[PDB]
């Protein structure tokens, strides 16, 4: 009559890494790193994004003629742009504080276009100017949301305009200044030389003067256009004055909603799906705390690490080999209803079992460990992407250094944490088996023989009931004391 | 005659958290998170703060007539300001590089004022100008630290002024330029159009031109004032030249004492009390390494984390349930002078005791662990909080992201460290008790009998000397070898 | 006969610190912090650096007459500059976007100088002007890379220049503007007043106007020169137009190598050695993951920490003490070929041995632990120094905060990891010894007597063959069952 204590084995292949051993085969393991995506650009929280196509933000806001499908645009979750868009400023020039404008646009999610200065109010100036830089069907055209003011007859009277913000929210306004190529152009389009453009609000004051010089030809023109923007607050007034070289606004963009968004630089197209975290390669649907798909993500996404394998050991070491011996010689492939268990070989029968209390305690501990590792990582909505000009390289280097510093910190911490936790779990399982063996030995005392292969041989004739008794935890030592003593001495 | 080994239990109700278990009762515990504050704005290192009240830094530095209390400010420890101060620039305008000026004023103390260009030296100009915005008792007035130069008679001669810095330290100088509303104002105040303001030092060269345009009315005026500042070095000269629109300074600001300070935005008042670390809600007086009062602190303060509980286990589990028995089935309540100890029962009266060597070793170990966790944190003076304009949103986002990332790193590290150390301590105590049990068993050998509940019953008569020897560690096996063997056989 | 189980001891005095104890002497230990440098500056990847002597970057790029040793400069690995160079702008002035230029030079390893606007092309102007500030041998001179244009006779025609970039790479061009001290100087140098300087490329468009004012005397002059730079792209034209006050370029700097470099502030010369990582005090040659030599490093360097001692415990505890006893009364000094082993004493002699399996397993575990700690740190090329101007103090403070935060995080993590790992390995060794003792006891069963000091006394006659059978894990218990039985009961 023998009783043996052991653990459980299977046909698993997955391997984990500990701080002392590498490539250790375990029974059950949990992957806490996500490596897959759907490869498609989908909606964020059920709202389709804004697809600029071949247009740029400046071209969309200014009203580039090759972007007329973007005039009235619905609700958006984020903006999709190309790395090198083709349809931007049709007329060669520049845009002041472009990056700040893009950063502001990353938190809007809806604009409403309001006609603040109609084109018919300029009754003392010509408002039908155009250029071949952005022409439609051959005939010259211009930006749709802007007005080019030239001379009427041989006179250019002082141009004045005003607007009071009675719309309901903040309103973005854009204006421009034209830099000619020679004095002949200046006198042909604005009569007099030595002009200025003055813009004034409650908290703004700007005066600009055109620059006339020969420049290299871009899109066939030696002239330029410089654009500036401002934010007008509620119940505030904006004033425009000009003697020449003014590209007036006709529309203003009031902010309808506000929230969290970003700019994704992709060359793909929207397709029908819905997710919660978006990457340029695809979308992520997971509950794990780590991923290694792409550094630039928008939404509520797991932490990004430079790792290829992060596996937490959830089960026992898989020694496949085992008269049936116990935990000294290896694991057991017979018993399948528990982690730690018994095997009895009495006359009534020979069979496996599984201790319930120890297995439940170990299961609770391991599950609590996994939940502590996973559910302690704070996740927040973020748009990890910023844009800097060619004269702000130091700030870009600063941002990059911060990002890589955090990446290395998190990578090192995650790898080391996984290694030590795996070691501790593997030690914990052996400790539990040894504790069960010691408990049985202490409770059951001298009436037996310790075969030393990991299990016990009784001296009396223990029937089934005594086997359940020793498994139960309540074993009557005095009952068999006399009978066991007789055979033990002989 | 029997001897039992066990541990200590009391009526404590403290609770800690481990990596495998939650809500575990312990005998003693230490809180390493501070969650309390005085509730008062104190004096840092004895020096009282600078209380601006309803004033701004610009108002204090320029001499707003309402803020006539702060004309003789003494030494300060930190600056207290309001989120939206009321008395700032009475005459509408702007202040260039305002945030850099505030950042400089952070690491300055005491501060002295020296008259450099007395108002009585401008003998060829008028100096009694004023406005109704900065009015005292109804009559018009102006800033106290600045002079408004206006034409005298019907002429405005070229205005020149030089100052050599022989004070003894670096100096702060502020000047301004006036932007009128119409040309009639310009001719009434300065008699000529097309003026300039030129400022020159050894490392500075600035030329500014007035802007005349119609603007929205702020405080009843359409005109504006633009203010600029510079830092004059020792033995360096500053030159002012102007044809019009010059607001000259009369007082320069010498830096008197340097150090470390900051700006705190609070709607509070100073009260008689002292501290060493300050928070906008109150003062912190603690030595613990972590706190969760407020993220914006001035001084040398513990690390800020987003947690509500950080408790370290410095004791044993509280399993208070014991024919005395030992450590197998629970702790004792009679032991009041040790952690691990003995209970002895013989013919000369039973009683408790306490093993001193093991208890002392464990106490020293736990003390070293707590001191290692606490004393390896670096605490340096810092003042969390900076200011950014409305055109620097990207820099503000960068600062916010950096602070949030560090906060997340520290929170995660602290929680995981506490959990792992709690698990290790709770295993350490069990290992110590089992070590004591094994040592006693090895000493006593076959002369005794084990009972399985944690203690031994002898096979001879073991009086107080015998049992003290067992506790002492010097137990004589040969002395009772014959006596104990005789009883064991039968 | 007698067998004993023990561990190794030696004469080492290396001490390590754990989380529970301090100053624990160990047999072997490994230092993972580097503290040694050669105290010399030398080549990075074989290329000698660019030693600027007493010159500065601006003085080198503009051609200071006292910097004529750098007119033709070969390839470099990094740049060495003094903190306060004596030789800079000989003519007093400024240099716009200097820090951006230095950052650009922090990623270029070779320049090629190309003559783009020959000095003899200006046939309508005088090009021989020079000043006493940049004097050579007592005669007035000027920069060697720039041309000072001045009126010929009594006429200053419009000056026009152009250059088309057909060189083959990106190019750097620097121009200047002159600010005189009085109208007399302007009239004597350029005849006319009301002057502009215009520079134009396909992206850049700049117009500047001279300022005439009385300024403090620097280097004996009250005039200034302001320099600006631009990056011309391939197949792009740059145009210069001027009516006066133009300091034209004569040379352009084409990028020829491109790579990763940096600027180091030092005060020494260049020696003959080679290194992969460089610090201002010396070079580092190590494979360890941490160092405390200097924070400002250039190259591929280990992490910087503020610790003074980081030692990992590789060997076991040194407890020098003692037939002879076992592992409870100290470690054996006579064992030299292993970590854990046996001592045997029988009628054919006495001696020591070593258990190869346990020692090999422990050695592999410790090696893997050290390798895991060491080879999981990412070492990329980096340059830490960054330069900021006097108006960018907030940016500098943000940079300093990031560096301090990362330093603190890494120091805390390294120290805590070392302490915890030392405690775990010190427990690991004791666990291994106890496991060997338990294995021998289980194999030997009741045939022996456990003396209690780690030694077993046999109840029979055991020759050398039986002793070796015990050590190799193959003991035939039944064969000695009968013989050892008689001696036990007698
Ligand atoms: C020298 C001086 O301070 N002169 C005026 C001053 C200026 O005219 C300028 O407006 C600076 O603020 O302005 C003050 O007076 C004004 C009114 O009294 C007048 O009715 O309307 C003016 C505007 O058209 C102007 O507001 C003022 O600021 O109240 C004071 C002083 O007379
Ligand atoms: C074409 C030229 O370099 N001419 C002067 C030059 C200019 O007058 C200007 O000052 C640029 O530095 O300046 C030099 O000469 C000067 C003295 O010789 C003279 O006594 O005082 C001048 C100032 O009032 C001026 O300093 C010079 O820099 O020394 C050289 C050259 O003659
Ligand atoms: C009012 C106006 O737009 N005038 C003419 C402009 C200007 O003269 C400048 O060239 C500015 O581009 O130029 C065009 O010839 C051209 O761009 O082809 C179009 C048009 O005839
Ligand atoms: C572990 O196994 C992988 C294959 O899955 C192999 O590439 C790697 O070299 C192994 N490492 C060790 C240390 O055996
Ligand atoms: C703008 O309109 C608001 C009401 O919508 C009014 O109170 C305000 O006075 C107006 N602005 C001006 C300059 O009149
Ligand atoms: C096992 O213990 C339970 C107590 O929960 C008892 O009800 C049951 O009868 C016991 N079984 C045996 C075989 O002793
Ligand atoms: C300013 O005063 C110092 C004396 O402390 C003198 O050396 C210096 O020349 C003076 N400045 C000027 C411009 O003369
Ligand atoms: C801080 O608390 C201690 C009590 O531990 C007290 O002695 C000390 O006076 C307190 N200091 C302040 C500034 O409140
Ligand atoms: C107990 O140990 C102490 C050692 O400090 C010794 O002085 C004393 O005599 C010992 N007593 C007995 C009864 O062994
Ligand atoms: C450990 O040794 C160092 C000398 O190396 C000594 O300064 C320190 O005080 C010692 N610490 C303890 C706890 O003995
Ligand atoms: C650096 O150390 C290595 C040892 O691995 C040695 O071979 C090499 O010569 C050393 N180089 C220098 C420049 O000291
Ligand atoms: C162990 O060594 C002994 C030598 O005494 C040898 O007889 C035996 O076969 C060895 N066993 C194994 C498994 O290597």
């Amino acid at each position: 009559d023998q009783i043996c204590i052991g653990y459980h084995a299977n046909n698993s292949t997955e391997t984990v890494d500990t701080i002392l051993e590498r490539n250790v085969t375990v029974t059950h393991a949990k992957d806490i790193l996500e490596k897959t995506h759907n490869g498609k650009l989908c909606k964020l929280n059920g709202i389709p994004p804004l697809e600029l196509g071949d247009c740029s933000i400046a071209g969309w806001l200014l009203g580039n003629p090759e972007c007329d499908r973007l005039l009235s645009v619905p609700e958006w979750s984020y903006i999709m742009e190309k790395e090198n868009p083709r349809d931007g400023l049709c007329y060669p020039g520049s845009f002041n504080d472009y990056e700040e404008l893009k950063h502001l646009l990353s938190s809007v999610k809806h604009f409403e276009k309001v006609k603040i200065l109609p084109k018919d109010r300029w009754t003392q100036h010509t408002t039908t100017g155009g250029s071949r830089a952005c022409a439609v069907s051959g005939n010259p055209s211009f930006f749709r949301n802007m007005v080019w003011l030239t001379k009427k007859g041989s006179n250019y009277p002082v141009a004045k305009g005003s607007y009071n913000n009675t719309s309901g929210e903040q309103m973005l306004i854009i204006w421009g200044v034209h830099h000619p190529n020679d004095e002949t152009e200046q006198r042909t389009l604005y009569q007099n030389v030595g002009t200025y453009v003055s813009v004034g609000t409650s908290t703004l004051n700007k005066r600009s003067t055109p620059d006339i010089a020969t420049r290299p030809k871009v899109n066939g023109l030696g002239s330029r256009m410089e654009f500036s923007w401002t934010l007008l607050d509620m119940w505030d007034t904006i004033n425009f004055e000009s003697t020449g070289n003014l590209i007036a606004p006709e529309y203003g963009f009031k902010i309808s909603k506000r929230g969290s968004s970003g700019i994704m630089k992709t060359e793909g197209t929207l397709e029908n799906c819905e997710t919660k975290c978006q990457t340029p390669l695809g979308a992520i649907n997971t509950t794990l705390p780590f991923h290694n798909v792409h550094p630039l993500t928008i939404g509520e996404c797991p932490k990004y690490v430079k790792s290829e394998k992060l596996v937490l050991a959830t089960g026992l070491r898989n020694v496949p080999q085992i008269a049936i011996a116990g935990f000294i010689e290896g694991g057991w492939q017979g018993m399948v209803d528990g982690w730690y268990g018994y095997h009895h070989s009495n006359d009534q029968g020979s069979g496996y079992a599984a201790d319930k209390e120890s297995t439940q305690k170990a299961f609770d501990g391991i599950t609590n460990k996994v939940n502590s590792v996973i559910e302690k990582m704070n996740t927040q909505f973020e748009a990890v992407g910023k844009e800097f000009s060619n004269l702000e390289r130091r700030l870009e280097n600063l941002n990059k250094k911060m990002e890589d510093g955090f990446l290395d910190v998190w990578t090192y911490n995650a790898e080391l944490l996984v290694l030590m936790e795996n070691e501790r779990t593997l030690d914990f399982h052996d400790s539990n088996v040894k504790n069960l063996y010691d408990k049985v030995r202490m409770q059951l005392r001298d009436n037996v023989k310790e075969l030393g292969n990991g299990c016990f041989e009784f001296y009396h004739k223990c029937d089934d009931e005594c086997m359940n008794s020793v498994k139960n935890g309540t074993y009557d030592y005095p009952k068999y004391e006399e009978e066991s003593k007789l055979n033990r001495n002989e």
